[PDB]
C-alpha cells in the first residue's frame, strides 16, 4: 500500500504512497542514465508524446481548490487536436509556470523546495538566435540578482522538435570562475572549469588569466553553431571574502559570485522536453566556504586558511580541518550579511528542508529526496536531515541531467 | 563486462567486477530487508545448503599463493559426504578464521576494514549454557580490552541447527549504557537504550538510575530464556571526559566506555548461520564526539557545551553547533590518547579505507561499500571517502541484522 519512512531523530513515522508516480546496486553514482535525458534526432513518437500530453494536462487541471472541468475537458481536446495536427504541442504560459515549480518540487537534490511556489518565469520561447539568447540570459542575471536580494528564476528557450534544432547553453552554471593550466604545474582558478575554459579559449576568448574570471556564456541556439558571449561585468555581482575577528583573512583576497544559477539541465513536462531552461535560487552558506574554497578539485584553500590560524596543520587528529573549514564557512556568512546578499547557512537550510518535507506528505504523501545531496558537506549529524529515511525517485515533471553538448554536436565550422 | 567508478577528488578511475558475485529505490533506510537474516523454526533445505557449503569451500581453498588442491577436493567430499549423513556441517577452525575476517571484509558499512586481517578469533561453538556464554563473553571484552590497548576480536558461539535453539545475545552491543524514563518527564543516560532497559528491569535487574550505568549482558542459549548478567565492572573500562584548554569540561561529568563490541548480529557463512557472534574494533572519535554525545536522540550535549563556550547559542547562523561539536571531537580524542586508550580520529580513517578501497581492487576488483555509512557525522566533503563514487553490494560470507529477538521468542516463563 504505502512505504513507512522514519525519521531517527524525532521516532516519527511518514507513508509514502507518493512512489507509485516514479518512472524506472548504483549507490553514490553522481550522473547516473537514470537521472539523463540525452539527445535525440527524431521528434517524439506520437503513441509515447499524447498519453504524456493527457497525463500532465490533468495533473495541472487537478490541482485547484474550485477545479473547472469545462476547462480540462477542452483543453484536453485541444491538445489532442493540436498534437494530431502539427505532431509536438504549446503549453499555456499558467501550465508552463505549473511545469516548472513542480519540476523543482520535483528535484531529489535540491534542499531549497520550501521555496518551490516562489518563482519567476520567463518565457522565452519565441527566441530564435543566440544574440537574442544571450539578452535573454542577461535579463535573468539582472532580475535574479537584484543588486543583493537575490530571486529565484527561470528562463525557458525554446521545447526540442525534432532534436537537431536543441537550444543549449554549454556551461554548466550561468556565472562560473575560469580555470588554467599556469606554465609552473599549478593550476590557476576553478580547477573545475579547466576543461570547459580551454573550449572557451579555442572558440576565440580572451583569457585573463586569472584566479576569479568570470567565464563566457556558450551559446547554442535552435540546433546552430555555439557562439560565445562575455557576461557585461556589471551585471556579474561579486562578494569579497571577509573574517569577522581574523584580520588576515581578506589578505587571502578571496571573493565568490552570489548568483547560482544551474544552466545545463533539462526541463521535462508532458513529454515535451526543453532542452535550455536556466534558473536559480540563492547560496547556501557551505557551498562555497565547503565545497568550492575546500574541495581539493578545486580552489583548496584549506592547509593555506590552516598554518594562518596557527594550527597543527600536520597532525591530522588535531583536527584542524574541523577548524579551518568551520572559520571559512563563518567568513562566507559573515561577508554575504555584511555586503547585504542573501544566502542560508546549512543549519537553517536543513531546518526549512524537514518542514517542505512535513508539508509535502501531507499535501501528496511523498517528497523524492536524495539524502546523499541533501545532507550537508560538514555537519552531518548536526543538521536534521541526516537522521531522516528518505525515498528517491524520479516523478514527472523533472529537470534532468544532459550529456555534455561538446560530445555529441555536429559542427558546421 | 564492468562498472566504471569514479573518484571525485583525485579523478582516478576504477572497474569494479566483483559486484557480479552478489546476492539480490530504497535510499537511506537503515535497516533494509534485503540487510537481515531472520529466524526460521526448519533446518536449511539440503537443496540450498549444498550448494553454498561447495561455494564456500572453492573460496576458502582457492585463497593462498600455494593452492593444496588434494586437500581442497578431500574437503568438498567429505563436506558433502557430512551433509548427507548429518544434515549440516561444521567448518574447521581455519576456515571459520577466514569466514569471519572475509565477512567483515565484505561489511559494506564498516569504515575499520583495513584491519581486516587482522583479527582474533574465539571458537565458542562448544557452549551449551548461558552461564558458558556469559563466561565466553568476559573472556572476550577482557582480550579485547587489553587495559587500552584495544584488540579486535570475536567469539563464535554454536550455529542455528533447527531455529528453535537460537544462540542470541539480546544486546546491541557488549558494553552500553541505561537510559531511565525520570518521573519528572526528562530521560537520563542513554535514551537510546530506552525499550531495552526496561526490559532488563523485567526480568530483574536493580536499576541504578545514572547517568552511566553499564548494562547486563541478557543472554540466550541453545533456545532457552534469556538470563540476565551484570558485566564484572572490573572488566568494563572506561575514558573521563577531558578539554585541553576548557578546563570546565570535566565539569560536565562526561565519559564513555573504550569497547565498541556490536553483539546482535548473524554472520552467514556457506550456507550456515551463526546467530550470535560478537565482535570489537576500537573507537572512531566521532562516534562517541558526535554521535553519542551529539544526536538529540541520545546525551544531546550540544546546547550545554554551547553556552559554556560563549556563543550564540540562539542564532543557528553563528554556526555555534559547528564550533561546539569540533571541540567536544577533540576533547574525546584527547580524553582517549592521554588515557593511553585506542582510537582514530575520522580523517585517518578515511585515509586507510581509501587506500583499503585500492587493495581491494587490486586484489580481487571491487570492494562492497555504503556510502551514506562510511561518510562521517561532520567533515563530510573534507574527507576523501565523500568523493569517491562506490557499489553497494550483500556478499558472502556476510554479517546480517537480525530480528529484535525479544519480538520473535516464544517464552517459556
Ligand atoms: C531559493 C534557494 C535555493 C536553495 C538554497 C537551493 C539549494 C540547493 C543546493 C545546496 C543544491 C546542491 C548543489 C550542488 O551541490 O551542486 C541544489 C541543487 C539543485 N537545485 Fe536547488 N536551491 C534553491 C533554488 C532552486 C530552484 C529555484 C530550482 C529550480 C527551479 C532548483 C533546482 C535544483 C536542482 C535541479 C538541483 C540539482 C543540480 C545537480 O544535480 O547538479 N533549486 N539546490
Ligand atoms: C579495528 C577498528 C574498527 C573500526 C575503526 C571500525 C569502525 C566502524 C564504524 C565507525 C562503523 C559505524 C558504526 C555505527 O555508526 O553504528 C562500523 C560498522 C560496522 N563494522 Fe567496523 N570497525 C572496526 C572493526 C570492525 C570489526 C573487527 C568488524 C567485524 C568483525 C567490524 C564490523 C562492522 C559491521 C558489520 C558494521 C555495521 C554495524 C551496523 O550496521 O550497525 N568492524 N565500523
Ligand atoms: C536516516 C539515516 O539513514 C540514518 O540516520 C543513518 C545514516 N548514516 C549513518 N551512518 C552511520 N555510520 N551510522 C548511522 O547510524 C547512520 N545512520
Ligand atoms: C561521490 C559522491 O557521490 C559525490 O562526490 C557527491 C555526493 N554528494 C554531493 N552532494 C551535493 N550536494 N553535491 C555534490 O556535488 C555531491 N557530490
Ligand atoms: O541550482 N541552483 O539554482 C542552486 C541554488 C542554490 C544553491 N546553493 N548552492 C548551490 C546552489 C544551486
Ligand atoms: O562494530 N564495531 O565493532 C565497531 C568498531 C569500531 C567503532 N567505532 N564506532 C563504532 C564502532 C563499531
Amino acid at each position: 500500500q504505502y512505504v513507512r519512512i522514519k525519521n531517527w531523530g524525532s521516532g516519527e513515522i511518514l507513508h509514502d504512497t507518493l512512489h507509485h508516480k516514479a518512472t524506472s546496486c548504483l549507490g553514490s553514482i553522481m550522473n547516473p542514465k537514470s537521472l539523463t535525458r540525452g539527445p535525440r534526432d527524431k521528434p517524439t513518437p506520437l503513441e509515447e508524446l499524447l498519453p504524456h500530453a493527457i497525463e500532465f494536462i490533468n495533473q495541472y487541471y487537478g490541482s485547484f481548490k474550485e477545479a473547472k472541468i469545462e476547462e480540462h475537458l477542452a483543453r484536453l481536446e485541444a491538445v489532442t487536436k493540436e498534437i494530431e495536427t502539427t505532431g509536438t504541442y504549446q503549453l499555456t504560459l499558467d501550465e508552463l509556470i505549473f511545469a516548472t515549480k513542480m519540476a523543482w518540487r520535483n528535484a531529489p537534490r535540491c534542499i531549497g523546495r520550501i521555496q518551490w511556489s516562489n518563482l519567476q518565469v520567463f518565457d522565452a520561447r519565441n527566441c530564435s538566435t543566440a544574440q537574442e539568447m544571450f539578452q535573454h540570459i542577461c535579463r535573468h542575471i539582472l532580475y535574479a540578482t537584484n543588486n543583493g536580494n537575490i530571486r529565484s528564476a527561470i528562463t525557458v528557450f525554446p521545447q526540442r522538435s525534432d532534436g537537431k534544432h536543441d537550444f543549449r547553453l554549454w556551461n554548466s552554471q550561468l556565472i562560473r570562475y575560469a580555470g588554467y593550466q599556469m606554465p609552473d604545474g599549478t593550476i590557476r582558478g576553478d580547477a573545475a572549469t579547466l576543461e570547459f575554459t580551454q573550449l572557451c579559449i579555442d572558440l576565440g576568448w580572451k583569457p585573463r588569466y586569472g584566479r576569479f574570471d568570470v567565464l563566457p556564456l556558450v551559446l547554442q541556439a535552435d540546433g546552430q553553431d555555439p557562439e560565445v558571449f562575455e557576461i557585461p561585468p556589471d551585471l556579474v555581482l561579486e562578494v569579497t571574502m571577509e573574517h569577522p575577528k581574523y584580520e588576515w583573512f581578506q589578505e587571502l583576497g578571496l571573493k565568490w559570485y552570489a548568483l547560482p544559477a544551474v544552466a545545463n539541465m533539462l526541463l521535462e513536462v508532458g513529454g515535451l522536453e526543453f532542452p535550455a531552461c536556466p534558473f536559480n535560487g540563492w547560496y547556501m552558506g557551505t557551498e562555497i566556504g565547503v565545497r568550492d574554497f575546500c574541495d581539493t578539485q578545486r580552489y583548496n584553500i584549506l592547509e593555506e586558511v590552516g598554518r594562518r590560524m596557527g594550527l597543527e596543520t600536520h597532525t591530522l587528529a588535531s583536527l584542524w580541518k574541523d577548524r579551518a573549514v568551520t572559520e571559512i564557512n563563518v567568513a562566507v556568512l559573515h561577508s554575504f550579511q555584511k555586503q547585504n546578499v542573501t544566502i542560508m547557512d546549512h543549519h537553517t537550510a536543513s531546518e526549512s528542508f524537514m518542514k517542505h518535507m512535513q508539508n509535502e506528505y501531507r499535501a501528496r504523501g511523498g517528497c523524492p529526496a536524495d539524502w546523499i545531496w541533501l545532507v550537508p558537506p560538514v555537519s552531518g549529524s548536526i543538521t536534521p536531515v541526516f537522521h531522516q529515511e528518505m525515498l528517491n525517485y524520479v516523478l514527472s515533471p523533472f529537470y534532468y541531467y544532459q550529456i555534455e553538448p561538446w560530445k555529441t554536436h555536429i559542427w558546421q565550422n
